[PDB]
This record gives structure tokens, sequence and C-alpha cells, in this order.
């Protein structure tokens, strides 16, 4: 059984890890996919934010880290994947991926979306948040990866 | 009686077509109104749109397609309206159009504003979602009339 | 020529009723504001005495008739020869529970059509059973009911 | 090898449930199908009905199995060696009670697992709760229900 | 000199309940934690009970005084020389019920302010609902209650 | 006791006006912080937004307006107060609530975040929606402080 995990992943936090270690204990490969994304105008490039997640997730053995600007279902396809994960935290993020969901199963119905929980104590956070924290100078080493954290003071620095 | 529905409109989906239709069955005249919605940056002109919705809905006898880029309240009074629909679909939609009503209703007090839900096929689509499914090569021709796909289709090649 | 039928519980009729089916009245030839007879939960007022608040309450509307009903909603809609069903929209609980009826009825009458109107800001935090809730612990809740109501509920508090 | 629980009340099975339970068995080798035998709730259908309902409606499934059970859920998959526990998403409403539940479960039992699917569409809007209202107020509910649930609800109304 | 209110059920008093009013007794020179007498819905634990283990899980805080009340919460800050009311607030269920209680206890008593806390991620996924019914099912909620609800719950559900 | 009510205040509505009167009734002293904002790109410059605040309070004789760049839990910290301060509407203002809130504990755990709610008159206002219907030539005198509408009405002028 193998699932994709798609995300922007800029930059890849503690709740994206939480994610896709549970999704480890589910299936037999996981395929952690970084989207360009060229319309949130991420912070890093695609090649930074592979090779963060890389070094994040080199303790779990059976995840492989991939760029990709395709249609999420179309890649899920490519990746011989027939489960897309998607974490849940809030009213917003579940809304949004209602329509995702919906849509990736008109385009692909024997992809199934799954959908996990992050722990409580990556419930409040995102990339965009913890990016703005950082911007104002304020402590984020509890929200990252540590290379994830030392890549995100050099390139405000 | 004379109702107005108001809305950026790029572009015009089936879910939109909905509305429209559930419209002309309760009202003499349908006014479809295209806002010229600059601050949206559209991916269509205000004249491609009006063609658009006019091409969409040339089979609704009493619907009429106009551009505007006036007050909405404004222009749901010069259409000699008294009633402004908005189609409801999820609670991010619902919180926006509860602000939207208030602020028409103390704009315009005798001007109702009279919300619609679409089909549950068209409940989790939104224009914008489709122009980003189809600008990842995604195929969209469930959500569009004909022609709109066609004109969708011919912008993004 | 248009007909639209106004159903609830309307235990009791609030100022947030009156607001609704009083927008309706501007835009419906005809309006009828139909009240449940048999709630699942049991009503503080009897079918008698809400269909008697209401119809004193809408008195000064001219196209409203008050009437009780037991069926389906939908199925009385078209008995009524209504092809508009009215409800008011406050929260995002009622957002929820009005797009599950909505489809619902779309699904036992698709010829019906769901309506949707918001009340005044004045009303929109409020609910008959916030009222009752605030009138059984002793508040003041005149503001937000008819006349008649408020001294309806006033005579069924007090014994 | 993966082995999931789809907990429930199911009172009863509806399309909505048959539609999450199928996209499971396409994911897992082994299903249960876990029937909640007594709910705070007082369900309109026993345990047996809802067990004997659901076990006709999955029957063309060949790897699930229902099963009724009485305690914790998080105790139940540990005892039926099931790692996931499935639950379905359609609503807001659906999604506040599921996050507190599943990080309830987390706390029970931190190495089960839970998913959420989202249903069809089609099923997205209906609840076992909406469908036995409207077929109680004798509205036709045919569509949102297996063969064998149509039949049984049809016979339980008429006595 | 600045007063508080903090209103509930408290059926039992949770780790959630503490963190609120340990939060409030930080910003404010007395804090009333003030259990209902009588809500709506029968409670699992007598008045006598919540008000005993209210004041034993509080003892610690000096500026604390708990008392039982059957008013209008809106009343008994006035009659408490409480200008503020506190409530704390987990999820969107519990916001907009917060927002229609707020504007009537303004509409009540315009010189009483609503604040509201918002509990640690530890506490905001529990109830002190989710947290009997979990016990009732035999599950551990050690966790969630401070020492003295953990054996008092533990008491009740023996016999 | 010291509060901090911060916000972009771009510019400052009758709801903030609200919050800040409710925090006045409760406080000894409240410091009204204006944020430089830049990610929002301001309609007023953060000096502008100051001396429109300071004349829209000058009636309350325990508020002190300021502008602040720094991390909002820092500028609470040296204005020495221990509340912040906080006004709620919608759902979708308190989802962003709760993060903010749950970050600025991580931050600064003595810090108090507090929450009002404001009148149901500016329940369905935001400055973003008072700054769109001036755009459109929409009356917004109810919604503004006399001088704030002045200086709306110059800056579209
Ligand atoms: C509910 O979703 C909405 C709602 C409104 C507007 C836009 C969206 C979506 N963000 C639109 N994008 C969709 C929709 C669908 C169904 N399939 C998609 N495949 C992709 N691939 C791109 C690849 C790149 N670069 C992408 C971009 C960001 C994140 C991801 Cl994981 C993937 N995007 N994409
Ligand atoms: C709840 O609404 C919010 C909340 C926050 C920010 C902005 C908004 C609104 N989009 C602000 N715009 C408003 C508010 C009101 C009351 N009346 C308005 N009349 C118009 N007319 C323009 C005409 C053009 N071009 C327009 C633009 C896009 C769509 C439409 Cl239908 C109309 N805009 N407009
Ligand atoms: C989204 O609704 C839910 C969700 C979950 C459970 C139950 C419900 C509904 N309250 C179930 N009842 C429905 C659904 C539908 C589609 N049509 C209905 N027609 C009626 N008619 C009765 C007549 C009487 N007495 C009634 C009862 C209370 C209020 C009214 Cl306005 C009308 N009830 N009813
Ligand atoms: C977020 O949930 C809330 C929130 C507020 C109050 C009550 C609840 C829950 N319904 C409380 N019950 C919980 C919580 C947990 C964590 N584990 C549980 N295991 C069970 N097992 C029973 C077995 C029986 N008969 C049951 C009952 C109904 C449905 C099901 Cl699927 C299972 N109940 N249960
Ligand atoms: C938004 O609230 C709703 C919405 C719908 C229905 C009912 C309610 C409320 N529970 C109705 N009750 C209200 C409203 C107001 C404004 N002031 C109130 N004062 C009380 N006092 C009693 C005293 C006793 N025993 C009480 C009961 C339970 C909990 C508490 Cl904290 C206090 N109740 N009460
Ligand atoms: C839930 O919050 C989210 C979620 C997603 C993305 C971004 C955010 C926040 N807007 C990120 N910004 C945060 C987070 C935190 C915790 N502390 C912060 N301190 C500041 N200071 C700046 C100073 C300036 N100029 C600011 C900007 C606008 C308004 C204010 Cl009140 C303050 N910003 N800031």
């Amino acid at each position: 059984k193998r699932a994709i995990y798609p995300g922007t992943f800029d930059p890849i936090t503690n709740g994206h890890i939480d994610i896709v270690t549970r999704a480890t204990q589910m299936f037999d490969h996981v395929i952690l996919a970084i989207a360009a994304s060229p319309s949130k105008k991420p912070m890093f490039t695609l090649e930074e934010r592979v090779a963060l997640a890389q070094q994040a997730t080199a303790h779990l053995g059976n995840v492989e880290v991939v760029g990709f600007s395709d249609l999420m279902a179309n890649f899920a396809r490519n990746q011989h994947a027939t489960v897309l994960i998607r974490g849940l935290r809030a009213v917003a993020d579940f809304e949004y991926e209602m329509q995702l969901a919906h849509m990736n199963r008109h385009l692909m119905p024997e992809l199934e979306s799954v959908f996990l929980m992050p722990s409580k104590e990556w419930s409040f956070i995102s990339s965009s948040l913890v990016k703005e924290v950082a911007r104002h100078q304020g402590d984020v080493t509890h929200f990252l990866p540590e290379n994830v954290h030392q890549a995100l003071m050099a390139k405000l620095a």
C-alpha cells in the first residue's frame, strides 16, 4: 500500500512531521510530495524545500521526498499511490479539504483521500504563522525540525 | 418582480447557472450582473465575462446579462430590482454573505437579500477552484457551460 | 400569484420571526406562516396558543395567513400551492441544519424552492429557546417579543 | 495484515455508511463494521436489528465483518487487533465532535490511528436521524437506504 | 477592587475549568467560581458535590470563592458586585453559544462585561460531558481531572 | 492593571472604539497599539493611523495610542501590559485568534489573551469592508468616528 502526502511545505513544520510519521505507520511506502506552488510565492525554492524535508524525514525508512508541479491527482497515479493524505486542523482547512477531496474524486475516483489530525501540540500552527513569528524575531525552535529552523534563520538573516 | 444576481463570474460555472435558473422560476425578470471586480484581478475581461454569461443563459428567456463597477446596492436600485440574490455553499461564504447582506441593508433597506443553495453537484466548486484545476491540465468540462470551457481552454493555451 | 410558506415551531413567535415574515410579505403576494403541530421536542405553548399568538402578532400584515400543519413541510407547501419555502438564517449552526433541510426538501419536491432571509442584527443572537430560558430565570425579554407574546409568556410562567 | 474498525450507532445503516465502509474495504485487508450496543440515546432499531441490517447491506463486500460492541471503541479496536479506526466526515458539526473523539482516542490508545474519509456528495447532507424523521413524516427516503433497510424501516413505522 | 464571576455547571469541574479560573485569579483581585444549582439538564453530581469538589480543587488559589447560584448569571454578578463575567472558549460550537449568551447578558446588564479566555491546548478538546462518558465506558480520564474529582467520579461510577 | 489592544486599525472603526471603550472600564491603563502591518499594504500610513486613533479616543482619559513593528508579545511586555485584548466577531476571526493566542502563550506565558465581543451594531463590519464600500461611493458615516470618515474621504478623493 502506497500513499502520497502532497503540500507546499514552505517550510515543513513539526505538524507536517507528525502527519507523515503517522502515515509511515499505516502504509508500506509514503511519498512526501512538495508542490512548486508559485501562486503562494514560497519563501523557499522547491529544491530547498525538498532538501529540508529529506533531512527532516531521513529517520523514517519508508518515506520518499519528491517535488512536483503536476495536478496532484495525476502525480498520485504516477507514484502508484492509491491514497492521498491531508492533515486536518481547523474548520477553514476542513472546508477547503472537502472541496479538494470532491474534485480529486471527480478526477481520479479510485484514489482515496484520507485525513489525519495532528497532535494537539501542532493543531494551532501553520507554515505561514511560523514564518511571520520568525520574521518578527519570535522564537520558533519548538515548531520546526532543527535543520528547518537553521534554514529559516539563514533565509531571514 | 425583478431580481439582480451580482457577482464576479470569472468565469460563470454550472453552480452560477444553477442559481440563476432557480431565480428565473421565482422572478419575472432576472438581471445577471457581472462586476468588473479589479481587486480580484480577473482572468477574463468584463466584456468576455458578459459575452460568456449571455451565451450560457440564452436558453432562459427572462435573464438579462449586464456589467457594472457601481456599489451593488445602487446598481440593484438602477435595475429597479427589489431582490438581490446570492448563492450559499459553505460556512466561509455564509459569514461573508452575512456581512454583505447587513451592509446592503444599511445602504438600501428596501432591497431584500435572498439566498439560494445550489445543487449538491455544485456545492464543492468555485470559479477559483475550476481555474486552478484547468491551469494544471485537469479536466473541468463537467463544471462549466460548453462555451465557457472553450474560452477557459483558449485563454490558458 | 407567487405564494410562499414560512414553516417553523414558533414556540413562541419572536421579533426575529416577525422580521422574517414581514420581509417575506414584501416579496410574495401571499405568505403562509406555517406552525408545526407536533415537533419531536414538546413545545412550551400548545398548537392552539402558538397559532393564536402568531395571528395576533401578524394581524397588521394583510397577506399573511397563519396555519397549523402536522405533515412534511414540502407536502404542506404543495397543498398550499406555494412554490417557495422561506427559512431565516442567523448563525453557522442554523446554516448546517438548513443545508440538510433544503437538500432533503429538494429531493422530496424538486419544484419547491427554498429561499433564505437574514434577520435584523437586533434578532441575530436570539432564539425562542434562549428567550424562554431567560424568562424562566426571571430575566427581562420584553424587547424580543410582540406585546401579546410577552403577555402570554408572563401568564404561562406565573402558574 | 492491516485491520480497521469502522464504529458507529448505524441506526439504521444508510447509503452514507455503505459509501464509507466500501472505501475502507479498498484500503484495508479486513474491516470490522462495529455497531454500538447501548448508545446514551435510545436507538429506533435494537442491536440485533442493526447488526442484521448492516450484515445484509455489506454481504457483497468480502472483507467486512459486522460486530456488536458495548465497550470503549479504542478498547474494541485493540481487541480486534485493528490499528486503524475509521470515521466519516460530512459537515462542520461532525468535524468538531470528531476532533474531540480523535484526541481522546489518542490519549486512551496512542498506537491507534484515527483516519477520516469523506462520503460522496450524494450522502453529504443526510444522517440516520434526518432519514428516520423524514420517513416518520411519510416522506420518500428510498434513495438514501439499502433495499433491506428501506424494507425494515417501512415495517417498523407501519406498526 | 476588580471582581469577576466565572459561572458554569462544572459537572464535574475539570482541568480545563481549573486552567480558566487560575488565569482569572492573575487578572482579578477576587474571583467567584459560580456553580449553577439547577441546570435544565440533570447533572451527574448534586450541587453540594459540585461545590465541594470545586472548593477542594481551587483551595490553593487564595482569591477564589466557590458559590452556588440559581438565578440569572447577570443578576448573580451584580449581587456579587462583580463587573466582569468570565467564560472559557474552546471550539466553534462554544463560540456561537457564547455570542448569544454575551449579547443577552449585555441586554440584561449593560454595565457587566463578558470576557473570554482560551484554555491550554491540553484541555481544548475535552468537556465534562466527554470525560463522564469516557469514565462510564471504563476509560482512563485521570489526566483531565483534579485528584479529588477523579476520586469522586470513580466512587460515583462504582455504585 | 495594564492592557494592550494591538491591531492594524486601517482605519480604526466604531467596532474598534467599542472594544477599546469596554477595555477602559476594566483596566487602569489601555495601550491602543497600531501595527505598521506592511503585509496588509495599509491604505493609511502608520503615522496617519496613530493620529486618527488618538483623535478618536481623546475622550477616554486612560487610553494611550502608540505605533509598533515588534512581535506583539514583546511589545506587550515593553508596555508593562499583562493583558492582550482582541475583539471577536465571527468564526473566521475566532479560528485565527485561537492560533494567535496559543502562539502568544508559547512566547509569553505570563501575558493573558482576553477576548471581548463588540456590540451587535459592529458585529458585521471590518476596516476592509468599510474601505471597499467607501471606494464604491457608499456612505460609511455610521461606522466610523467623524475624523476617520473625513480622512477616508480625503484619501479616496
Ligand atoms: C479546494 O482547493 C482550492 C479552492 C479554491 C482555489 C484553489 C484551490 C486549490 N489550491 C487549487 N489547486 C488544485 C486543485 C486540485 C483539485 N488539484 C490540484 N493539483 C494541484 N497541483 C499544484 C502543483 C504545483 N505547483 C499544487 C499547488 C499547491 C499545493 C499542492 Cl498539494 C499542489 N493544485 N491543485
Ligand atoms: C462582506 O464583503 C466584504 C468583506 C470584506 C472586504 C470586502 C468585502 C466586499 N467584497 C466589499 N465590496 C462591496 C461591499 C458592498 C456592501 N457593496 C459593494 N458593491 C461592490 N461593487 C463592486 C463593483 C465592481 N467592480 C463589486 C465587486 C465584486 C463583486 C461584486 Cl458583486 C461587486 N462591492 N461591494
Ligand atoms: C435538517 O433537519 C433535521 C436533521 C436531523 C434530524 C431532524 C431534522 C428535521 N427536524 C426532521 N424533520 C423534517 C425534515 C423535513 C425534510 N421535512 C419535515 N417536515 C416536517 N414537518 C413537521 C410537522 C409537524 N409537527 C415539523 C416539525 C417541526 C418543525 C417543522 Cl417546521 C415541521 N419535519 N420535517
Ligand atoms: C466526542 O464525543 C463526545 C462528546 C461529548 C459527549 C459524548 C461524546 C461521545 N459520544 C462519548 N462516548 C465515547 C467516547 C470515546 C472516546 N470512546 C467511546 N467509546 C464508546 N463506546 C460506546 C459503546 C456502546 N454502546 C459507543 C456508543 C455510541 C457510539 C459508539 Cl461508536 C460507541 N463511546 N465512546
Ligand atoms: C446561549 O444560551 C442558551 C441558548 C439557548 C438555550 C438556552 C441557553 C442558556 N443556557 C439559557 N440560560 C441562561 C441564559 C442567560 C442569558 N442567563 C442565564 N442565567 C442562567 N442561570 C442558571 C442558574 C441555575 N441553575 C444557569 C444554568 C446553567 C448554567 C449556568 Cl452558568 C447558569 N441561565 N441563563
Ligand atoms: C494567527 O496568526 C497568523 C496566522 C497565519 C499567518 C499569520 C498570522 C499572524 N498575522 C502572524 N503575525 C504575528 C503572529 C504573532 C504570534 N505575533 C505577532 N506579532 C506581530 N507583529 C506585527 C508588527 C507589525 N507591523 C503585527 C502585524 C499586524 C498586526 C499586529 Cl497586531 C501585529 N505579528 N505577529
